[PDB]
């Protein structure tokens, strides 16, 4: 009972690594980009994100829902497309590892919901 933020941490690494790392081409966003092969991102992309950081979150146990981990998975498309622009092949990348990340949490939907709230009961039952 309280492995259940340890099995949502580890069903989170798992579609990362299995699903997302496992787009066609994606290996621009597996690890922070490389500021010596273009040296201006970070000074146009303020909240840079990848999913090699992601997974450093993950073991963190920094998300305790869903809502939280697709915050900065969005974040990896958003800064492809403030840097990359809307018609990249780069932001087409990105956007099928969005794709299949929600496309495999709503195959766990159920499963997650379980244990989303019996994080959160168990955060507000250890408080009181
Ligand atoms: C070849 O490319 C890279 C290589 C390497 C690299 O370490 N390779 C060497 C390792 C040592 N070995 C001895 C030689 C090879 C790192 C980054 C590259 N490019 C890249 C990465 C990410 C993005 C990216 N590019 N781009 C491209 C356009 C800018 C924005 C866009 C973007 O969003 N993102 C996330």
């Amino acid at each position: 009972d309280d492995d259940d933020q340890v099995a949502f941490s580890f069903i989170l690494d798992n579609i990362v690594t299995q699903k997302m790392m496992a787009v066609p081409d994606s290996w621009p966003f597996h690890h922070p980009v490389n500021k010596k092969f273009v040296p201006d991102y970070y000074k146009v992309i303020v909240n840079p994100m990848d999913l090699e950081t992601i997974r450093k979150n993950i073991s963190k146990h920094k998300y305790q829902s869903r809502e939280s981990f697709l915050d900065d998975v969005n974040l990896i498309l958003a800064n492809s497309v403030k840097y990359n622009g809307p018609e990249s092949q780069y932001t087409k990348t990105a956007q099928e590892i969005v794709n299949v990340c929600y496309q495999t949490l709503t195959e766990y939907d159920e499963h997650l919901t379980q244990l989303e709230k019996d994080i959160c009961t168990a955060k507000e039952a250890a408080l009181e």
